């Protein structure tokens, strides 16, 4: 099985390839042609040229219709996409069928719709001579959008950037994660089959440093680099595009907290924190790795969660009742297990998990770990401050509202937070004081694609979603007419 | 005369001072205390702490009333502010009385008003359990805003940043240009006398590299760096805040064109290009330095502009019919005369100017140059592509509409453009195809503070003005309530 | 051959029927069942109850999907709808295929899209106790919308009300014009086949006074009456719903002007005024019946228009080069002919037309009149001030700009106006001074569904289109939470 | 004593007929008020039309905003004079006038002047067949002459609530305040004059409704809009009256508002809140609760608690120490309210407290006071539970189920406002969104942000005002489409 680049309307190989490994069993699923500097350039130039082609001449209605045909094209091959995401990542088949693929289809449809309904502004003004003037704004394509995406929700996060870039009439050069290159390749087939003009969408495979990713960010032909990944990678990219003063949008790491107040519906909160800690084996940026529970309910909470966690089925993506699959890679398991050990050395009490499960089959050749819960660590422990990106949470008691607010906020990260309380005043009062981009109250990972989405501090720069995407992926130009 | 820093409600001196020179006659105006890294730290920490004080507890209405009070304080000392801008820069007194100071006052009033009238968004959504969810957004202070500003319109551009920063409830550490520190210092006095709480507004004097400016961009305590200056400086600052992923807003250089079509009102166009090329002695980022005139009117346009340029009075700020003062500094003049030499070397015809005026009085010790017009250079000439920031324009003929649009856009910059035509379709057809942030038709430098403002390519990153400022200087936070 | 009412999911007949006549040849097309008062009540009650059924429980996304299905259902029977519109009205087949039916479909698609993308507002406020309060708004269904539509663009205008009513979650009782009932009836079939729940859409046929129309306006069960028709009918309806304080939205009559300045593209303006005066045989509310032409081009304009009018092909809807069909009915023809005679009695020169064409075939049994052009009437002539709604225009010369603006605005109507000029300043300067809801410059009948649309003075009440429709067809509720 | 004149075309003028202004505290004559006739209303409208073509029409948005801030400044500069005028007319407690009435009226002008400065309009690009495209842009122009007709419950607040956005949008105004409260509007005319507002821009006409200035105004072909606040019946009458001219209309009408106290409410706070919402301005605000529903489990405790607080209410002089309630607006209004007091007894209400008039043994016995009143035991169908009384009264009823009480609140021909008391997050949002009214408060009452849309549903109104909705209503929204 092979995954090729898609450049100027053609699938092409490269002088080098790398292995794509199924993390369920460590088996080789495909070879992936790594694009080189020359190929990246060819992609960017083709995207620049595609801006003056038929793509640039499409009305907003016609463009939106073609974007819906991309969406239709994915729906037509729905189960192939599901198989592709599962293979790369080992995620449960039910998760891919209900979350990953549907949300990616929704990204195209929503931004196609937004593009059709969006408008701009008119400002009337007085002048010295009494005749006045008119200022109006227009949205134009920004140009070539470089897209660099992670492996946690591969197609979803890929299409989260590609859909509005295309909806705004831009062209795209996109580099998916080396760990999850398959669904992105299928998408390039859908684009091609949908008749998306050559050069409008370009897919380059490869790595970051000294590979396609780096090359893309250094290429002077792009107009913007939108990125989702590690905070340190974002800082690196920001330096790379600095001489070109490229527009940037970064969605970076988090060490997200959940907070359970004494008046929470305890069962729902336990359920809630279970989902937020262990979904996708805790490999979601929005996962809660720190949890604060009111002292009066702390023991009862940790008990209930231990039970639920131990009922979780860790196995095959298609196994009956499965809840967790493997981590994305062996290298990633190494770093995660390394934190498991670091936690012990730091004084943690291992409430559950803290190692790898035993299968006595091919899965032992995979990259599984157990859902883990810690207690007993201090606020300054590395395991409570640094992002692990595994199925783990530490639970800590608290006593006062203002105290826990301060403790949640005592982070260099600021992506998201979940609060559990049944009290009206408390919900709104506490929520507004959490220094993050997204707060959920009595739920987790509910996403409305119209809302602004982003993080504060090291967790990012800018907002995307709804009008914020329509703004970022466009040139906003002001035209002033003297009358 | 001495200009002090203003840190945490106190005017403070520093270990070193530097010279503020009057560009009219080369004489010493004042000594300015240069903030060291320790003082910059002190300012940032005070700014952080002020967010937690009385300032942080003001209602939006009370915060707006206080900002209007700052404006009233400037107005109450209007002529002192006029005297200060004039002294630092040599700008004509009438310009300072009609443009610089009144627009600085308007910055505060406009953003105080916007702060009172702004609101956010409500999104309703359905959920699988049929109960639904509410998503609402809020605007919070981003935190401590670092402001670094240029010398071309000192108080105007300085308050362009500080006014929305404060209006959004942020605290500020601001570093004005070393060439123009005086009006900023008066502003600090207005702040103090208006009762702005200690730490909310902090003024640090100094240079950029290895000085106050650099130290500000490096301090981990800021949340954003908003900047107006050279494109190369912007790139440096982008790199400098990259590790901390600070929000950034950049308004950078330009090589702005004016286009004069055959159907222009010729005399209005001549007058318009005269203003756009020579206002503030060509030292405004929005100035035209490239001009394209239709072949049929080229000779007549050049002859007309030569006459008007030679009528310009270059002299004292309060001299009777004065139009132009000097350049900001001897150092800047050295750079400008170097470009004058380069133009001749590149084969230009000097239609007028090209040197320095001889006054035979104290002004000869100052930094004056002549308004200058070139013809005959190619589009590839350095003098036609690089920003000079002096009172100069090159004029070139054109034949065809699409041709001239391409020539305008063939630039690494894209700040502004001015177009002269009496034709309804032409005005709208052409302006939308110019790759810049701002197009004027039949005027120049009309600014409505509600409009988005900024540049493309090397001319900047992001937009400010109106709701764009209200969004940039705020944390936009999303709160999601499961019902 | 028989057109039934559609009430609570069932096609039902009535106690009496009336004749639907083909205006091409006077032949009977169908019998139409006239809804009585009890059936109108039945419709309103069924609509009230459907608010509480499954329709009320759809998410906005599901509701929007269903409205797209309705659009898809029209598209699937495209030619059937074309045949229906043509049969009732005699409009050229090409017009129905290109204007009428596609725009009816677009109505549904556009408001479905707007429903998905619309959101509401969040207001934060301070309170004495320092904890604050949150105000947010929501859009809810207004209730049962009563829709009463005219015969000029039957399906287009019908769906212009029905689409946003359904898009906003309302239920509907709609009464199309007795002159054009066929396409509305076909629409009811499409609703049925698409599975729109019973009672959500209800179609009642009949007349105005003492018939289905009046009864609908008097029913206390509706929440709003949206109407398009003559101004006097609007007044009648305003009184009828007064006791109920029903929400109202009126698009009434006009006497629209076209103005041609000396610098207009003469050929384009002649072509434009030809379309604006004679499209749909002058039976569009937006048609020009008053034309003002600058004196220097008056004779040339009139001579050119006469030539183009006499080239117009008046005939069968499927006659190969047909431009115009008949008027809507013999009764309407008699009214128009009465004005044709009044014009002559008022002193008009008949430049062309002024009577009925002789076909020497079945068309002579239809309701055709000639495209007519008048000159020589004063601004006080009844034929110059009262809406005729036939294929007619008076042409008058003018000399001054403020003069012609005055004569344009000197009217009790204010629907629309078209101005022809190539001058940038004049276009914007004059347009803003015309007291109408809509000005076109160098075109006519360009409609963007996002824009506000309506009249001033006798031409209407309120605005529809874009968010104005989303607001009118919705309850806007404010919810204020003390924290 | 005092005299109140009309203000037409920059001049204070008298009339052929006058009527009396009566202090409701003691029944004493305050002033004579000149009733404008048909001729004078016409003179006002025509002056307002001409004013649109004068210097007023030529001001920039910024200069017009500055002038409106000058009007607010003028009211502030005469603050205590305005307080005295609202109080004299209405008998409202001086503290209410000083903290609610007068400051809000000043805030009305300031808010809409600011909105005027910040507001902008829309740009729509579109594709065309020939591929050159087109641009649609919208502008806001003044609508024209706005007729304003206001009520007596919050005289200057509600008057300026219409007059401020009208002027902010560049309209001219002919305004007719309630015959029951003509004073503060007359003082506003003085402020306008002194502030240099051009003649014809603001015109003040005094009188009644039917066969007087109010009716004449609604009938004049010269106005562009009629904005109105008052009884629902009057709303309908006026809607018929402007129908022939198809005038723009905005109506804020009657209500029979409910308060709901759920079992998880902060009980003491709910008692306090319902006390305020039922008896503030002696129950004479359109936003007052007159129907109350309390969960069965806390019903008795709630009622006994409210009884205690209602009986500690001080009824008396507007400047009396700790006064909570002044008199009703007039003896005529009291007749109406007492009639409902009787009706409640006849329908079988238990009178928990009040139900009569207090005995003062001084001049206040010549005024129009009644007692704060609480009823129980009436059915949802009782007239006193369904008809707007507009006095200091509430009926309290128990309920058991959430959906039940939601249906009971909504079972009304009115739909102005509702207040909900609960400490539950889910409940506040779930229940609020189901209440068929324009405004719901949770755990409070009568908080107003001037930026929010405001209006009623069903008989309680037509349209919305506030923020962008006032900017839209008081403006011509015109679309200009340019083929490129
Ligand atoms: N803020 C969000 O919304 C969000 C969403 C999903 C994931 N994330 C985060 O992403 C991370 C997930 O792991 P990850 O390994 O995919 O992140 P990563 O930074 O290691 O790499 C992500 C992408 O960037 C590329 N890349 C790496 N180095 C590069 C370089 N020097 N130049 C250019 N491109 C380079 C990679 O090839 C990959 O495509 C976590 O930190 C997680 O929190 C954030
Ligand atoms: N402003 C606009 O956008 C617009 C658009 C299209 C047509 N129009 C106008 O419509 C008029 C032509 O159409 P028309 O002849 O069908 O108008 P019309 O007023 O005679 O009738 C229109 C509709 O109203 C119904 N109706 C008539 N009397 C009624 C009553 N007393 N109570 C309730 N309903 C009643 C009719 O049955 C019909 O359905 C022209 O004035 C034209 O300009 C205006
Ligand atoms: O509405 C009256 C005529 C305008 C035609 C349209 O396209 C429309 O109504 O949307
Ligand atoms: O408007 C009705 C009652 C008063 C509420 C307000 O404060 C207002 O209308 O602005
Ligand atoms: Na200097
Ligand atoms: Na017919
Ligand atoms: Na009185």
């Amino acid at each position: 099985s092979q995954l090729l680049n898609y450049i100027d309307g053609n699938f092409v190989t490269s002088a080098s390839s790398f292995a794509n490994i199924n993390p369920v069993n460590g088996k080789l699923i495909s070879d992936v042609f790594e694009a080189d500097a020359k190929q990246v350039n060819e992609a960017v130039v083709a995207a620049q040229n595609a801006l003056k082609g038929p793509w640039g001449k499409l009305s907003v209605q016609d463009r939106a219709a073609l974007i819906h045909k991309i969406a239709d094209g994915i729906q037509a091959r729905f189960e192939e996409f599901v198989a592709a995401e599962v293979a790369d990542t080992g995620r449960p088949v039910h998760q891919a069928r209900t979350l990953d693929i549907p949300r990616a289809i929704a990204n195209f449809r929503t931004f196609a719709d937004l593009a059709k309904t969006s408008h701009t502004d008119l400002f009337e003004m007085s002048t010295s001579d009494g005749s006045g003037a008119l200022n109006y704004t227009v949205r134009k394509p920004l140009g070539v959008i470089g897209v660099i995406s992670p492996w946690d929700l591969p197609l979803l996060l890929f299409t989260w950037k590609v859909a509005p870039a295309l909806a705004c009439g831009n062209t795209v050069v996109a580099k998916p994660s080396e760990e999850s290159p398959s669904s992105a390749t299928l998408l390039a087939e859908v684009m091609h089959d949908a008749g998306v003009p050559p050069g409008v969408f370009n897919l380059i495979h490869g790595f970051g440093k000294d590979s396609a990713g780096e090359f893309l960010t250094q290429h002077p032909g792009i107009s913007a680099l939108t990125f989702t990944g590690e905070s340190k990678t974002g800082s690196t990219i920001m330096k790379a595009v600095a001489d070109g003063v490229k527009e940037v949008s970064f969605e970076l790491g988090g060490k997200n907290a959940a907070v359970v107040f004494a008046d929470a519906d305890l069962d729902a909160a336990i359920e809630g924190v279970l989902r937020s800690s262990f979904t996708n084996s805790g490999q979601v940026c929005l996962c809660s790795e720190r949890v604060y529970v009111h002292r009066s309910i702390f023991d009862e909470f940790v008990s209930g969660l231990k039970v639920e966690a131990e009922r979780l089925v860790v196995g095959y993506p298609d196994q009956d009742g499965v809840n967790m699959g493997p981590l994305i890679s062996h290298g990633h398991r190494d770093k995660v297990l390394s934190y498991y050990r670091l936690a012990v050395d730091e004084g943690a009490t291992v409430v559950t998990g803290g190692g790898v499960p035993k299968f006595n089959d091919e899965r032992d050749q995979g990259a599984y770990v157990q859902p883990t819960i810690w207690t007993g660590l201090s606020d300054k422990a590395r395991c409570v401050t640094e992002e692990i990106f595994g199925p783990v949470c530490h639970i800590s008691p608290f006593d006062d509202e203002d105290e826990v607010i301060n403790r949640v906020n005592d982070s260099n990260y600021g992506l998201a937070c979940a609060i559990w309380t049944t009290n009206l005043s408390r919900a709104h009062r506490v929520s507004r004081q959490i220094h993050v981009g997204l707060v959920w109250v009595n739920t987790w990972y509910l996403r409305d694609l119209r809302t602004p989405f982003g993080g504060v501090k090291l967790s990012g720069l800018g907002r995307e979603g709804g009008r914020f995407s329509m703004d970022f992926y466009s040139d906003i130009a002001n035209i002033c007419i003297k009358i």
